[PDB]
This record gives structure tokens, sequence and C-alpha cells, in this order.
């Protein structure tokens, strides 16, 4: 997308904004510099500690630490002041820029031509306003400041690192390709296994969605278990691939960890080697290592601010392009002539018009008609071809592309737009009143009269009928929006607003339609009465306005043909001759699902606690490496440095193997849990009632996405949640115990400062709740008035009251500005304290450690071990979705055990071998949850016995919706409804689904599907297909019945689909067939073939015709009707055939 550079992004910065920007940039540079200086002083402090320890195998530690502590405090103060001031200046600049941007943007929008409004209109502009203003505010806000600080810190870190230790800096840098190639291998393996995992998961999700989409036919057939088998097998394969992906990702992360630790080890070994030669001192190596580390990590961390800068740049580009767009018609400029008086005439000389958007359409061609003032001229049209366009034009909404206007020897182009607009009075068909009092709404219009005639106008508009006895005499506090008016009321206030001193001319554009009869009469009377005294040309189609007239205007497609009497219009064949015209599940209940796989979770937790404890060991090894650089014997130094670098590598390897094992076990547990949850959820889906599913929240898409996503998400709350919490607990507990043992004093001091980091945020949240509230509310209401302005641009411009809307917008914007400044200041203080607290804690803790060292309670490395352990524990926890996983698990649990509302999978009940053929329904009062309000079902008492051919037609909304669904046992034959063997009833039926849905498998498999209790034999499949007449077309196929049919829905006709559906149905060879108007949506020949096949299959077999056309119903015995689930209009075929004459 287009993006502007820095020069344009800040174009709307004045001098006041520029000074703030300059100060912010300079202060941010200083802030960025401060951290590398911190590292330099840290290295010097380490050197001083080592010197004191070396002397004892002096008091200079006390004074040296005192000086370094004063240094640390001054760094703290400078960072506090600098960071607060940087954030404050940048936020203030953002606020001023955003305020001016909103002002100018709305000003320009209101300026744009209507020919430009119609091109993007309200949605684009409101989106732009909200989103893009957010983007621009976030761009030039604190984010650019953080970018500048990142640059400064990176450059300063590199320069100090080079200037101090060019050799060791070069070594650290040259170790970077190691991490680079580690990441390369990471990406390779990740991409390969990720693609494989997507393929595997999709292979099962496809079957999931195939079943869910066609659940009706999937379940109507006794094939609810073969689906379970298919899902089980596909999900087992997906489990294998998923565990492969998990182990791959874990090994990649472990290799990254191993390589970073190996980089540490090599760097420290080289530092030792140099120190032995006495080139770099321990302080120097520590300084250079930490400065390079901080530089790298800071560049990484401010990578995300780059994206914010870029998005802000793009949004700014579009906003600025809107700002600079100059409308062809200037609604604000005062350039033009203002004739002191105007006779009020109107003329047009072949004004050619085309909409700026899609100018190919040409409606106004050769429009030439004049109306001398003091006259009223009627208008007509069929599609509103010309009238709307010309009424828009007279308002200067669209520039006359070719023509001349000679209004009293004046051209509308050459006169002031505001004077022209106010010179005439026009109101839309339904002008949505602005969110104000009715008095203020009538005041809108001509402010020339403010109160005195504003109250008088009511008497003219026939609105007073309620105003005098309204809730208030003229409506203070009435508001509107919350209160509702009748259409006649809105129209009456509209005519009042029009008649508030409309100077000469008054027009109305289809201002009569969409009105009740009483309102129609009232408004017609009002229009008639207000016609007198001024030149009126109203666009309308009503008969009353049609008959009343003094002149006529005729252009049915934009063809001016008539300008005279009414009788002439009649003679002109006009319309005057066509007058006829969810309890959040707890942790324990979630773990009850992996209760089965606990063996894997146990080893996972054990290896996780080992992984966590490894971090404190890394802190302790850091303490020991720092301490062991103070040994006078050089050989001992080499031995210890070699051993500790080796132990660094060993901790890396332990972390690597432990991450690998963790990956293996937690992946396996998570995949087993996912398979179990998916299988249980699918089983619950199948068994549950049919009326459940059609619910909008139970949409096929909803269930599919739930199965795909929430299933995996649930892994986030059983093992990995336990693993992460165990790792964190082990890390902090071990760190705290080690620190306590080394010395409870410094342990307590660092622990006591730990609260100050976060607890200080309580005030931040207190002041930020107000921020969020004002943000949502003020955005909503300011944008609401913006949407009112833009969406009613027609009226807003025609009212000539754009400035008044601007003033309302600005007054609304006032409070957000103050709240934004408060937010800037409070965020600035919180950020400054968060930044300076680390420096202050360093200073205080190290001074205390010096004291304890002198007293004798803490060894030289005691302070380093305790501080490093606590700091690295904090970092580890900070590095280390749970609520989302809990929510998904709650939904899945309530799903898998919701209720057996209509137990369908219940294979209970007794099934006599013989089915007597009774379709009797006794005492069943039910109603569909889809249509419970509408009478669906009552004490149904329908009758059909064996050998019948009953037909039916539903007068109201496809009566099939009732009888087949009920009889199909979706919602009894002499036996109780639920006592019967539902499996037997579902098995012994010839129900044909409406739309034949075939399954993604062999045609042989689809044929065999009709039965799933017993396997299939090819001989019988052929028998059924030939009996189904489908063999005819199947005779030409790649392999025939067994064909995979790799087309997957191309080489199949509707008739072929119906034939295969019938073959599937009759595979059971049932003795009672049922239809659901399936034999439809096909060509006449296809339907004839379908009926021929069905009749052939009906040879010596009972059926119930439920077809939709007489062609099928020809071979029928009796026809029926059903209303509200009760027998009605039962009769013989000939009688009801006479009924449905059609
Ligand atoms: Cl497992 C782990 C621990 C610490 C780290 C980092 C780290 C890097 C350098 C140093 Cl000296 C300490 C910790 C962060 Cl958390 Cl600070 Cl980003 C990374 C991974």
């Amino acid at each position: 997308l287009p993006m502007v550079g820095p020069l344009a992004l800040f174009r709307f910065a004045d001098g006041k904004d520029i000074v703030l920007i300059f100060m912010g940039t300079v202060m941010s540079v200083a802030h960025g510099a401060v951290l590398p200086l911190m590292c330099i002083v840290f290295g010097d402090m380490t050197d001083s500690f080592i010197k004191d320890s070396m002397t004892s195998h002096q008091s200079t530690l006390q004074e040296d630490m005192q000086s370094f502590a004063i240094y640390y405090s001054i760094m703290g103060f400078v960072v506090l002041v600098a960071a607060y001031m940087q954030v404050s200046f940048w936020a203030l600049a953002a606020g001023r820029q955003v305020r001016r941007i909103r002002k100018l943007f709305f000003h320009r929008i209101m300026q744009q031509d209507i020919g430009w409004f119609d091109v993007n209109e309200t949605g684009e502009l409101n989106t732009r306003l909200t989103d893009d203003v957010y983007k621009i505010q976030e761009g030039i806000g604190d984010k650019v400041g953080m970018l500048i600080q990142a640059f400064s810190t990176f450059i300063t870190s590199f320069i100090i690192g080079f200037v101090k230790g060019w050799k060791l800096t070069l070594v650290i840098l040259a170790v970077s390709p190691a991490l680079g190639i580690s990441a390369a291998i990471f990406g390779k393996v990740l991409t390969n296994f990720t693609a494989k995992e997507q393929t595997a998961y999709a292979k099962a999700g496809a079957v999931a969605e195939e079943v869910l989409s066609a659940i009706r036919t999937v379940f109507a057939f006794s094939g609810q278990d073969r689906e379970i088998k298919r899902y089980h097998k596909n999900l087992e394969d997906a489990k294998n691939m998923g565990i492969k992906k998990a182990i791959s990702a874990n090994i990649a992360m472990g290799f990254t960890f191993l390589m970073i630790y190996l980089s540490y080890a090599l760097a420290f070994w080289y530092g030792s080697i140099l120190i032995m030669s006495k080139e770099y001192t321990i302080g120097t190596v520590l300084t250079v290592f930490f400065v390079v580390l901080i530089g790298a990590f800071t560049m990484g961390q401010t990578s995300p601010n780059i994206q914010s800068f870029a998005s802000a740049r793009g949004a700014a580009h579009k906003v600025y392009s809107i700002i600079d767009n100059q409308p062809c018609i200037d609604s604000y400029s005062d350039a033009g002539f203002k004739p002191d008086s105007i006779k009020g005439n109107i003329e047009f000389r072949n004004i050619h018009f085309n909409y700026p958007s899609r100018p190919d359409v040409k409606i106004l061609n050769n429009m030439s008609l004049s109306v001398k003032s003091g006259q009223t001229i009627a208008l007509v049209g069929s599609s509103g071809c010309g009238k709307s366009t010309t009424i828009q034009l007279l308002q200067r909404f669209y520039d006359p592309q070719e023509g001349s206007v000679s209004i009293d020897t004046h051209d509308i182009r050459s006169l002031n737009v505001r004077y022209l607009r106010e010179m005439i009075g026009v109101v839309s068909q339904e002008p949505i009143l602005f969110a104000t009092t009715i008095a203020e709404n009538i005041k809108y219009g001509r402010p020339d009269v403010t109160q005195q005639e504003i109250e008088q106008a009511a008497k003219e508009a026939n609105a007073y009928d309620f105003i005098m006895n309204l809730p208030d005499k003229f409506e203070t506090l009435v508001g509107d929006r919350g209160t509702q008016m009748s259409g006649g009321q809105k129209q009456r206030i509209a005519i009042a607003r029009a008649l508030v001193r409309n100077p000469k001319i008054l027009l109305l554009d289809e201002a009569t339609s969409a009105l009740d009869a009483e309102s129609e009469t009232i408004v017609q009377a009002a229009l008639d009465k207000v016609r007198l005294g001024r030149t009126t040309i109203v666009v309308a189609h009503r008969l009353s306005t049609i008959r009343n007239a003094d002149v006529i205007a005729g252009f049915h497609k934009g063809d001016v043909i008539e300008l005279g009497t009414h009788s002439q219009l009649m003679e002109k064949q006009g319309v005057y001759y066509t007058l006829v015209t969810v309890p959040p599940v707890s942790f324990l209940k979630v773990m009850r699902l992996n209760l089965s796989e606990w063996p894997y979770m146990a080893l996972g937790t054990f290896c996780a606690i080992i992984n966590g404890m490894m971090q404190p060991l890394f802190a302790v090894i850091f303490s020991k490496i720092i301490a062991v650089f103070a040994e006078p014997n050089q050989e001992i130094v080499r031995q210890k440095s070699e051993f500790f670098s080796l132990m660094f590598a060993a901790i890396g390897g332990v972390t690597f193997v432990t991450m690998f094992l963790q990956g293996f076990c937690f992946g396996k547990s998570g995949e087993l849990l996912t398979l179990k949850l998916r299988l249980g959820a699918f089983k619950s889906m199948m068994r549950q009632d049919l009326g459940w599913f059609d619910n909008p929240k139970n949409s096929v898409g909803a269930l599919t996405t739930r199965l795909a996503t929430d299933a995996a998400q649930v892994q986030g709350a059983t093992g990995v949640r336990m693993a992460t919490l165990a790792q964190n607990i082990a890390n902090l507990g071990t760190s705290i115990i080690i620190s306590f043992v080394y010395g409870w004093e410094l342990t307590l001091l660092i622990l006591s400062v730990v609260p100050i980091m976060a607890v200080a945020g309580s005030v931040q949240m207190q002041l930020l709740a107000g921020h969020a509230a004002e943000d949502k509310k003020e955005l909503e209401k300011a944008g609401k008035i913006a949407t009112e302005a833009i969406e009613n641009i027609r009226t807003v411009a025609s009212l000539t009251r754009e400035p008044k809307f601007e003033s309302l917008y600005q007054e609304n914007l006032h409070v957000p500005y103050k709240n934004s400044q408060k937010k800037a200041h409070v965020y600035g203080f919180t950020f400054s304290f968060s930044q300076a607290m680390i420096y202050f804690a360093y200073a205080g803790c190290f001074r205390f450690g010096a004291w304890l060292i002198k007293e004798g309670r803490m060894d030289a490395e005691g302070v380093y071990l305790v501080i490093s352990a606590v700091l690295f524990g904090a970092m580890a926890v900070g590095e280390a979705n749970y609520a989302k996983a809990k929510m998904s698990a709650s939904h899945l649990m309530m799903l898998m055990n919701r209720e057996p509302a209509i137990d369908n999978l219940s294979e209970e009940g007794q099934s006599p071998d013989k089915f007597d053929g009774n379709v009797r329904f006794e005492g069943v009062k039910f109603n569909y949850p889809s249509r419970p309000e509408v009478p669906i079902l009552r004490g149904l008492n329908l009758k059909v016995s064996k050998g019948e051919t009953l037909a039916l037609v539903g007068s109201s909304g496809c009566g099939k919706s009732t009888t087949i669904q009920l009889l199909e046992r979706f919602y009894l034959d002499g036996i109780s409804a639920k006592q019967l063997n539902i499996h037997w009833l579902r098995s012994q039926i010839g129900i044909v689904s409406q739309e034949p849905v075939l399954f993604d498998c062999t045609l042989a498999e689809n044929i065999a599907y009709g039965d799933n209790s017993r396997t299939v034999t090819l001989e019988e499949i052929q028998a059924a297909a030939k009996a189904a007449n489908i063999h005819s077309f199947i005779e030409n196929l790649p392999q025939g019945y067994d064909t995979q049919a790799g087309d997957k829905g191309t080489q199949l006709s509707g008739g072929q689909k119906q034939r295969i559906a019938i073959a599937r149905a009759i595979l059971r060879n049932p003795k009672l067939l049922l239809l659901d108007e399936a034999t439809s949506a096909l060509d006449t020949e296809s339907e004839k073939v379908v009926q021929e096949a069905l009749d052939q299959a009906s040879r010596g077999r009972t059926c119930i015709v439920v077809a939709h056309r007489l062609s099928t119903i020809q071979n029928a015995d009796r026809i029926a009707v059903f209303q509200a689930g009760v027998v009605v209009e039962q009769g013989t075929h000939q009688q009801l055939l006479a009924k449905k004459g059609i």
C-alpha cells in the first residue's frame, strides 16, 4: 500500500508541535544512550568487586561502590526525567496533530463535492475516521519515540563495545552466523512438518464437515457408526502426524536454546583466554558482552514498532490524500455575486449531466425548460429518471457538464453557493431529524430567525396540532432517537423547516410517499397552503398533487415534452391515461479428561521441573564464573574457566534433551486428549436431537470450527498449562531458596522491591479505566454525529448548515482532548517509574551487598548469585491463552454432555419381525424449536395403513416440513413413540432425502451405505443398482461401482444423483417407502425417469407419495392436507384433484 515519508507525515505540525517533536527526539536519544552507559558502569562495578575479592584471596570497595552507587542514582534520575518528558512531549504532539487532523479532515469532508461523496459515502469515511485516526495517533505518538530510543541504544552500544573490546566484540558478532544457521534449520523443519500436519488434520476435518453438513441423511440412514470408524481412523493418522509436528517444533526450539547457550560458553571462554593475557579485564569483558547483548535484543524488541510506523504511514497517506482533494464546487469560499434581489425565475439550456461515478449513463440530454416565478409546475416520471437528477442539480450537487443556466441573467455557477442554496427551500423524502430537540431541529435551516419566527413557523406546518399539547409547548429535552415520531410528524416538521423563511423558491423531492392516508392528506394540505406566495416545483406521484397544478412538466426518461396545461398531459398518453397506475469449568474437571493419559503427563511434569530448575543453575554458574576470575594462580584460572564453559555447554545440552523429552510427552498427551475429545464430541453430536442442529449457533460452520480449533485449544489447559506453571514454580522456588540460603537480607530487599515494579500499576489501572471508558464512549458519539453528517450529506448541504455540524463535532471533541492529555501524563509517569526502578534497584541492592560483604555475612559471589538469580527468575517468568483454553474446554464439555434431548442413538426397545404398516400417530403434542410460535404440531392423528399410497399438499409453507420429519422419527404405528426400537424403525423405511447428497468415497461405498449393520456384497450392489436403473449410466465409467470417481462432483447428473440415492435407500429392500418431495429441481425427462424408476421399485411394495407434482401423484390412492399438525381435507384422489384445479 502507498505510504508517505517522514516529511509528509508531520506536515500538520506547527511551530508548537515542532518544538515538542524536537525536544522529544533529543530526550529520547539521551534515554537510549543511558542504558549502554549503565552497562559500562556495571562492568566497572564488577571489576571493583573482583579487586576487593582478589585482595582477600581493601576499604576501596566501600568508596568505589559508593561512587558507582551515586552514578547509578544519577542515571536513574536522568532516565526518569528524560523518559517521562519524552513520552509527554511525543504524546502532546500526537494529541495536537490528531486534533488538527480531525478538524481539517471533517472540514474537508464537508467541503467535498456531492459528486465525490457518492463515490465513497459513509462507510469509507467513518472507517477512515476511527481506524486511521487511531493509526496516525499511534504512529507519531510514543512509538516513534521508542524507535528513536532503539536506534540510539543500538548505535551507542555498538560504538562503546567496539571502542572497548574490538576483538571480543568481533568474536561475539562472528558467532551470530551460528544462530543464523540454527534458525535456518529451525525454519526448514518447521515448514516441512507444519505442511504435513495441515494435510493430516485436513484429511479428518473434511470427513467431519461432510458428516456435519449432511447430518440429516447421515443419521436417517443407520450409518452413525461407520462414520465413527472413519473419524477414528482418520484422527489416529492425524494424531501420528500431529505428534511428529510437535516433536519437530520442540526439537527446533531446543536446538535454538542449545546454540544460544553454546554462544555464551564460547564467548566466556574467549574472554577468559584474553584475561589470562591481561588484555581485557573481567570488567571489560562483562561490559562488552552485556552491551552487545542489549543492543541485539533492543533491535529485536523494537522490530514490532516498525510495523506500527508503517501502518500509521499508510493510514496517514489515505487521510492526507482526502485532505488535499479540492472539490470542484467550493461550499465555503465567499467568491461569487449576491444579487440584492432575485425575481426567482429558473431556466435550463440543454444541461447535460452524468454521475461522476459511472459517467456512461446519460439521462439528462436536451433538458430545456423554464419556469417564470410565481408559477407552480407539475413533474412526472416512471423510474424517477430525470426529476431527482434535476432537483439535485438545482442545488448545485453535480456540476453541469454541458449546458447554460440563465436564472434572471445569472448563472448558478457564477453565484455564491451558500446564497444560492439558502435562496431555495428543499427537503428530502424523509429527512432524518438530527439528534436534537424539535425546537432545535426547526431552528436548523435559516438562522436568520433564531427564536421569534422559529416559534411562529409551527403555526404554518400543521405540526402545532401536537406542539401546543405536546409533552412541552415547543419541546425542550425531547431529544428524539430515543423517542419516536410518526412519519406524518417528521414530514410536518420538515415542511416547517422548509418554510422557515425560504426566500423565493421551494421544492420537495418525492416528499409525499411512505406516508399513511391521514398523514398523506395533512401533508398535501400543508403543501397546497405553502405553495401560495412562492414559486413551487414539487416532485411527487400522488393523485392529489397531480390534479392540483398550474403548469406541467413532462420527462418520463428525461425527455422534456410538455410544459403547459393538464389536459395536454392527458392527451400526451402520460400516466394520466394509465391512471390505474456455561459454568466455567474448573482445573480439576478439565484434568479429569487426561486422567487416562496421566503416565505421560507425569514424566512431562518431571522433565519440566528439571528444565525450570536448570535456570537457577545457570544463575549459579554465572556467579561462579564471575567469582573465579579472581584467582592468583593462572593455571587454576584456565582450569576453572574451561570447566565452567564446559558446564555451560552441559546445561545447554541438558536443556536441549529435556525440551526434547518435554515435547515428546506433552505432545503425546495433548494429542491423545485431542483425539479423545474429538471422538467424544462427535459421538455426542451424532446421538443428539435433530432439532438441536438447525439452531443458528449450531451451524455446520460453527461446529466444524469448534472441532478444529477448540479441540486443540483444550490442550492449553491440561498438560502444557500444568507444565508451564510447574516450570515457573520450580524456577521461582529454587531461585528464592538459593537466594535465601546465600543471604536472607539481600533476598528480602530484592523481594520487597519486586512489588514496586507492578503494584505501582494500580494507579495506572485506576486512571486507565477512565481512559478506556472515554475512548469507547467519545469515539462512539463523535463518530455518531460524523455518521449523521456524512450519511445525510444531502440534507446537511441542502440545509447549508455544514458549519453548525462542524461546531457540534468540535465541541464533542473537546473532552477527549483533555482526557488524552491526562492519559499522556499518567502513562508517562508510569513508564518513567517502570524504567527508573530497575536502575534504583541496582543501586540499592549493590550498596547493601557491599555492606553485607564488609560485615562478613555474604561472600564476594553471594551478591552476584542472589541478584542474578532473582533477576533471571523474573526474566524467565516474564517470558513464561489459558482462559481461552478454559472457555473452549467448557464449551466442549457442555457439548459432549449437554443432554439426550431426543435420544436417537439409544438402541433400546423391542422390534417385532413384521411391520404392520400403520402410520398412526396417537397423542403427540409437540412443536419444532425452529418454528414454535407458528402452529407446527398438535395432537396428530393421521392414518395410513399397509398398501396405501397417500398423497398430501400443504397450503401453508410446504406442509412436508411436518409429516415426514415427524414420521421419520426426527421429532406411533400402534406403539409408544420412544418405547419403540428406534433402530428398527430407522432401518425399516424407504425415506428419500430431498436433495441427494453423496459421500466422498467409491460409488460402491455410497451404494453400500444404505446399510451399515451388515457388510455388502458386489452381487447385491449390482442387483440394487440395476433395480435402481442407475446401472445404465454407470456402465460407462472408469471402473464402475468401485470407482473413486476422481471428479468428485463433475460427471454426475441430477437424475443420476437421484437414482443413486434411491439405490442407497432400497438397499435395505424395505416394504414402506417415504418421499420428501425429493423428485424435483430436475428436467421433465429426468423427473419422468425418476418416477419410472420409483414405480418400478414400487412393484409389490408399499409407499407413501409425498411428491410435489401431479405427474408423480398420478399413481396415487388418496390425497390429504395437514394444518398445524392435524388431519384436514382427507379425500380420494379424484376429489382432492378437483380441489387443486391449478
Ligand atoms: Cl529460557 C530463557 C531465559 C532467559 C532468556 C533471555 C536472557 C537473555 C540474556 C541474559 Cl544475560 C538473561 C536472560 C531473556 Cl528472558 Cl532476558 Cl529475553 C531467554 C530464554
